[PDB]
DNA sequence: CAATACCAATCCTGTCCCTAGTGGCCCC
DNA sequence: ATTGGTATTG
């Protein structure tokens, strides 16, 4: 009675079965529990669990966040109405109450209706005045009288409640009045160095070229234009476009080695300016500083449109600019339509459908909709030249607040409220005294290292408080410790110590862990020479001499360097053999190289003094991004470096973090040596243990103070802390608790096995596309996200148009013709993604099919493939893999073969680890785990390949018994491939560890279930196939064969739609206008949407049963009921909270209370003739039964429909019948299970006109036919150019009468409810 | 109670932590 | 994308 477990692990199933030693599946008698009929039932040991995928939890956050700016940005209007509270009072005593109930209609309202000045005359007055907020700020920006403060808090609070970005750091002072004579004297100190080639700016109009609504490329090219003898690419070319915020590279200007790339807005620009003048020379210094001086006059002028010498509020004078402009140019074009076209003007001007000015203005048409219907309109007109500049421009008929106003910085907003503050104070003196409180509200930010400004109730808050009161933006320094705060921030992300869990690990840029890394790595180099009879270790003395001359002179050590540096110059040896490293050592001292550009001074940094120093100063530059908090804490240092230093030291940042703690690298002390970890790596005689070693060796006291550091998560903490999809994860509980499960139903005997299996954007694509093209070309703009997704047009845009393996340029239109090659031929490595993929006009330029591509390609291309490395278009995987002919060996193939038959996945050795940690629990007599069960993964591959050669094909979309098969399969399969071979544990056994050849073997492992084997010559095998040792049988190809026939052919699989509550939104987001609907959903308590709107479409947590009674007539006379009510989300917490009283306020009376009966989604229901429903809703039912299609016909399907060999094709041509057959398969499982009458007519008449088509085309057809018999929801799908629209089952009235059927997670037991013994 | 046809909030900036895959060194 | 909600038409 020993038996095995297979698995088939998925985002969406996971596939079980139970095999005993005959690779038979056994079935078994369950009691049935319930009122019915039935008191047990046969069921095989074979199934599969369905499910909705898990979620990430992105959504959840982006919701979280949102939500808190929102109250965030109330917080900041009540901030500024409480200021403004007295005095309001003394002007207006029900101002802001107008403006709080600014939504409700006039019944509703409690003030008059008119907000801002209560009465009619005013408002309209105001209006008139005011047409835009706009026009308000700009008045009182500039104007002198005293102001209406009602108004002034109206500008006040729309500079605060659309306050602009903070993208930019420090003050913001618009000045554009002088950009003529900054670009002129830019040209002079020009000039000033190139007296022989000088530039005439005389009649340049900078101020136009530079400011106009072009982007800045045009913009660039405009102003060469006007300057002749110059070149866009020339010094001064880029100058300009440094000065228009681009990022020009001065390399070629300078005839430099390395890239000289420079941002004005980057914040490292002081620093690479600083390379770049080191290179060139400071006499260039005062060029870049005029580009600099340049840049902040025209920094803007893209959102401020408006000479800055005529107001103090030149964005909302920009803004008053595109209103008047649009009014302009309404008046001319409302005359232009009513003279040249009449007819159409109505459909411009009235209809809110069409994409006129009416659905710009009041419709759903947006600004781009808007101009790509107005276009042909101005086009077939005349007069309407100006308006079609402005259209191209996207600057026609704007309005105020547009999509692309996210430019505007705060400091321009802040910069009007300061005005409007120093105008207004003289008059309120409350103004005066808080001016600096409002410009606070405006510019106080929360810093990303705070967090939530929470107390004790946030799961996601780490923030500390120095005194405990509430927090302002005016006593927020006081209040929050923000030091502490920015450490938590990090701390509270970052990992400790394996070893010693207590302690932190270092920063990655720690001058500690990279003396680790690096003496790690020396400690096992080996060198031999001439007169030496074996290799040896480098000593300690060799090694720090090795650390001084090279690693502390070089930021990289490469092996010749090695050779020639140390072992010639120090050692006399004129050639020494090096191992333990390739090429150059991987560890490098780059911290202690950038200390000593920044602090020039080696002995400080070689001074061991000044060990704790350093690592303090780089844990401040890891642990703090916020420079002012980096001085801070590095201030304590001052006294030992000067200012300059400091300054250089801020600008040092670092991130990320090692794997070990200090107190582990250079903290505990071996007890007889009392020597640290690092000291044994400096000098460990002639040992030299590495790492590894001297943590675990017995003869050393590292291994015991580990073991006195190491110290109860339950399996979902444990699953869900793995690293991976929570799709995935969420399919690796079900896997455990499927094993649960069916470990009980044997009785809670243990397996032998269990064999596992785990199966395998467009914005990111055009970004990745547009930033390679930047760095490169024109391609977009002579062939111009959705698109992207065709993966030939794709490469052919990641590749500049370009053959890879040939010098030549490729053609857009012939990528049909052209091939797509693996650069590792996927018969080696299964790689089908971009890193591997390669589109060259013929596959056979690649050279020899059986290797990489050819060391003649290489010699051709290796320029240009290093030209596409750069510009970060291909990987250096892709690159190493092009280039390996310069350098696949036989080892490589091998490995190859061996990794598409083992699995190497961490995820799904993690699911190894959980199952063999849960079955496997006791020691033997040597305390050395007892592996009562083997657990095996195996690759798809292996079973995808058993299926392909023994005729077991599968067809996914028949049924979902694809999933079960796979699992049987994968138990059979591995299994015996075990029993044949038991030393492939060793690589199939999770824990289990102790070139022609290997190739030949890994690639023939699977023969010994063949008969006759071609390799090549033929092979022939036994029958009967036996252990190589043991003799037990492991295979009998007479027999064995036909039981996996037999089981794939069982009818009744266990399939299961796991039943799920609903959870998360509401409802649909949309705000819906006012309606007489009781189906609309009110946004606040009050919030009649009859008046007011809402939302409509909820989403239902769970259907309940209710039996019941209603009231009936005038008379109210009661009525027996039973229906299933809807459960919303929202309503879930009232209904469960009291589930009568909610019933009874929904209008039932004497509600049953024990005969309500939860139903989640997909809850099941068997009715008449074993057809079945599930839940989809409270109103929806989907389709709930298998269509268990005969295996002949599966097969048939598979090779007729090309899912080669001529006993195939001689197969499919004498069984053609079969068709018909099929279609009358799908035809009786319809009237019987799925009763779609016009459906299943329509498609049967659709199969009976094309029976002259090819049998492939009806075949692959065919396939699309069992969408109508799938289970699950109803969806349409196409028979050859018919469509067949879904039915859907909009009633649930049928189910109330049926049997309800609870399964547990493999459906083996099951509770059988007959619902229509329930109210009559 | 029919089909049955339409509908579904969207973009964007910045700071940081973590694993894992690739294919090699060196180890337990 | 899918698929359950909704109004509409009957
Ligand atoms: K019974
Ligand atoms: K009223
Ligand atoms: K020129
Ligand atoms: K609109
Ligand atoms: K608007
Ligand atoms: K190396
Ligand atoms: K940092
Ligand atoms: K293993
Ligand atoms: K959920
Ligand atoms: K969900
Ligand atoms: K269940
Ligand atoms: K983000
Ligand atoms: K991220
Ligand atoms: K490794
Ligand atoms: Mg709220
Ligand atoms: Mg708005």
């Amino acid at each position: 009675k020993k038996y095995s477990i297979g698995l088939a692990i998925g985002t969406n199933s996971v596939g079980w079965a139970v095999i005993t030693d005959e690779y038979k599946v056994p079935s078994k008698k369950f009691k049935v529990l319930g009122n019915t009929d039935r008191h047990s039932i046969k069921k095989n040991l074979i199934g599969a669990l369905l499910f909705d995928s898990g979620e990430t939890a992105e959504a959840t956050r982006l919701k979280r966040t949102a939500r808190r700016r929102y109250t965030r940005r109330k917080n900041r209007i009540c901030y500024l109405q409480e200021i403004f509270s007295n005095e309001m009072a003394k002007v207006d005593d029900s101002f802001f109450h107008r403006l709080e109930e600014s939504f409700l209609v006039e019944e509703d309202k409690k003030h008059e209706r008119h907000p801002i000045f209560g009465n009619i005359v005013d408002e309209v007055a105001y209006h008139e005045k005011y047409p835009t907020i706009y026009h308000l700020r700009k008045k009182l920006v500039d104007s002198t009288d005293k102001a209406d403060l009602r108004l002034i808090y109206l500008a006040l609070a729309h500079m605060i409640k659309f306050r602009g970005h903070f993208l930019i750091e420090g003050d913001l002072n618009p000045d554009n009045s002088d950009v003529d004579k900054l670009f002129i004297q830019l040209v002079q100190t020009y000039n000033q160095l190139f007296e022989e080639n000088p530039i005439n700016a005389s009649g340049v109009d900078a101020k136009a070229i530079l400011s106009a609504r072009l982007s800045k490329s045009r913009r660039l090219e405009n102003l060469i234009a006007q300057l002749p003898g110059e070149k866009k690419n020339g010094l001064f070319g880029n100058l300009i476009a440094l000065s228009l915020g681009l990022t020009p590279n001065f390399k070629s200007n300078f005839d430099l080695a390395e890239d000289a790339k420079l941002q004005l807005s980057k914040d490292t620009y002081d620093d690479d300016l600083d390379n770049l003048l080191a290179q060139i020379g400071d006499q260039y210094a005062d060029l870049f500083l005029a580009a600099k001086n340049l840049s902040d006059a025209i920094l803007l002028s893209d959102i401020l449109r408006v000479n800055t010498e005529i107001t103090k509020a030149p964005l909302s004078a920009s803004m008053i600019k595109r209103y008047d402009e649009h009014h302009q140019d309404l008046t001319l074009l409302k005359a232009l339509v009513r003279q040249q076209l009449p007819e159409k003007y109505k459909e411009i001007f009235f209809d809110q459908s069409k994409n006129g000015y009416a659905g710009y203005i009041d419709g759903g048409a947006s600004q781009e909709e808007f101009y790509k219907f107005i276009k042909p309109i101005l086009e077939k007109m005349d007069g309407t030249e100006e308006l079609l500049v402005k259209l191209n421009r996207e600057d026609l008929l704007r309005k105020q607040r547009t999509f692309d106003n996210g430019s505007i910085p705060h400091q321009i907003h802040l910069g009007e409220l300061h005005a409007i503050l120093r105008r207004q104070e003289d008059f309120y003196p409350f103004l005066k005294d808080n001016r600096e409180k409002i410009e606070k509200i405006l510019t106080f930010r929360i810093p990303y290292y705070v967090g939530p400004l929470a107390r004790g109730n946030s799961r996601f808050a780490w923030m500390t408080r120095k005194s405990e009161e509430t927090i302002t933006p005016w006593n927020f320094e006081e209040v929050v410790d923000k030091g502490a705060s920015a450490q938590s921030f990090i701390e509270r992300m970052t990992n400790f110590d394996k070893n010693l869990p207590n302690e932190k690990v270092l920063p990655k840029h720690s001058l500690l862990y990279e003396y680790f890394t690096v003496y790690n790595e020396l400690t096992k180099v080996k060198y031999v020479t001439e007169g030496m009879r074996k290799p040896a270790f480098l000593s300690g003395e060799q090694k720090k001499a090795i650390v001084d001359l090279l690693f502390k002179t070089n930021r990289k050590v490469t092996v010749k360097q090695l050779k020639e540096d140390y072992f010639k110059k120090i050692e006399c040896f004129d050639s020494v053999e090096i191992s333990g490293v390739e090429d150059r050592f991987n560890a490098s001292l780059g911290t202690y190289h950038d200390l000593l550009k920044i602090i020039k001074d080696k002995d400080f940094l070689d001074n061991e003094e000044n060990e704790d120093i350093l690592e303090d100063i780089v844990l401040t530059l890891t642990l703090f991004e916020d420079r002012e908090m980096i001085e801070e804490r590095l201030k304590t240092y001052a006294h030992l470096f000067d200012d300059k230093v400091m300054k250089q030291l801020k600008r040092r940042r670092y991130t990320g973090w090692g794997r070990l703690s200090r107190k582990l690298i250079n903290g505990i002390r071996d007890k007889q040596s009392g020597k640290t970890i690092l000291d044994f790596l400096k000098s460990d005689g002639f040992a030299n243990r590495n790492f590894m070693q001297l943590i675990h060796d017995d003869s050393l006291t590292f291994k015991e103070d580990i073991q006195k550091a190491q110290v109860g998560d339950s399996l979902h903490e444990h699953i869900a802390n793995l690293a991976g999809s929570p799709a995935i994860k969420k399919g690796i509980l079900q896997t455990v608790k499927v094993v649960d499960e069916l470990v009980k139903v044997m009785g809670r005997h243990k397996p032998e096995n269990i064999v596992i299996e785990m199966a395998r954007n467009s914005r990111e694509r055009m970004k990745r596309i547009e930033e390679g093209i930047k760095e490169l070309s024109q391609i977009l703009k002579e062939h111009p996200n959705t698109q992207l997704q065709n993966e030939k047009l794709y490469l052919y845009y990641l590749q500049n148009g370009r053959d890879m393996y040939v010098d030549q340029e490729l053609d857009i239109n012939r990528l049909s013709d052209y091939d797509v090659d693996a650069i590792v031929p996927q018969s080696f490595l299964k790689d089908d993604s971009i890193d591997n993929k390669v589109l060259t006009r013929s596959d056979k330029n690649r050279g020899k099919s059986d290797n990489v591509p050819s060391e003649e390609v290489v010699k051709k291309m290796k320029n240009y493939w290093r030209q596409l490395l750069n510009a970060k278009l291909i990987t250096q995987r892709k690159f190493d893999n092009l280039t390996k002919a310069e350098r696949l060996s036989e080892l490589d193939k091998a490995g190859f073969i061996k990794r598409q038959l083992v699995e190497t996945r961490q995820i799904t050795k993690h699911v190894a680890q959980i199952l063999d940690s849960r079955m496997n629990t006791k020691y033997d007599e040597n305390d050395k785990l007892i592996r009562e069960v083997k657990v095996i993964t195996l690759k798809s591959k292996l079973v995808s390949d058993f299926r392909k050669d023994f005729q077991f094909y599968k067809v996914r979309e028949i049924n979902n018994y694809h999933h079960a098969h796979d699992a049987y399969l994968n138990a059979v399969v591995g299994t015996a491939l075990i029993k044949k071979y038991p030393k492939l544990e060793s690589e199939f056994v999770y824990g289990d560890y102790k070139a022609t050849a290997k190739y030949f073997f890994y690639s023939n492992i699977m023969n010994f279930f063949k008969t006759e084997i071609t390799l090549g010559e033929i092979r022939k095998r036994p029958l009967i196939e036996t252990n190589g040792e043991t003799g037990e049988i492991v295979w009998d190809k007479g027999r064995d064969f036909a039981t996996v026939r037999k089981v794939l052919s069982m009818p009744q699989v266990n399939i299961v739609k796991k039943t799920e509550v609903q959870t998360g939104g509401f409802s649909k987001e949309s705000i819906l206008p006012k309606r007489n609907s009781d189906k609309l959903i009110a946004r606040k308590k009050d919030w009649d949407p009859k008046k007011y709107g809402g939302f409509d479409s909820p989403t239902v947590a769970y259907s309940v049963l209710v039996v019941a009674k209603v009231e009936k007539g005038k008379s109210k006379k009661l009525k027996s009921v039973k229906e299933l009510l809807g459960i919303t989300i929202m309503e879930r917490s009232s209904f469960e909270k009291n589930p009568i009283d909610f019933l009874e306020a929904k209008g039932y009376k004497e509600v049953k209370k024990d005969l309500i009966i939860k139903l989640p989604k997909y809850s099941l229901f068997e009715l008449e003739n074993g057809r079945k429903r599930m839940l989809a809703s409270a109103g929806e039912l989907q389709k709930g039964n298998e269509l268990a299609l005969p295996s002949k016909y599966v097969n048939f399907l598979y090779l007729a429909s090309h899912y080669d060999n001529e006993q195939k094709q001689l197969f499919v041509e004498q069984h053609k019948h079969y068709l018909d057959e099929i279609i009358e398969q799908i035809s009786e499982f319809s009237k019987r299970v799925i009763l779609a009458d016009a459906n299943l007519d329509k498609v049967l008449s659709a199969y009976n006109k094309h029976r002259d088509k090819p049998i492939r085309e009806q075949a692959e057809n065919i396939i699309h036919l069992f969408t109508l018999t799938n289970l699950g929801a109803p969806a349409a799908f196409k028979y050859f150019d018919t469509t067949i629209d879904r039915k859907r089952y909009t009633s649930t009235k049928e189910v109330l009468d049926a049997t309800l059927i609870h399964q547990s997670i493999t459906g083996l037991y099951e509770t059988r409810i007959d619902l229509s013994q329930l109210g009559g």
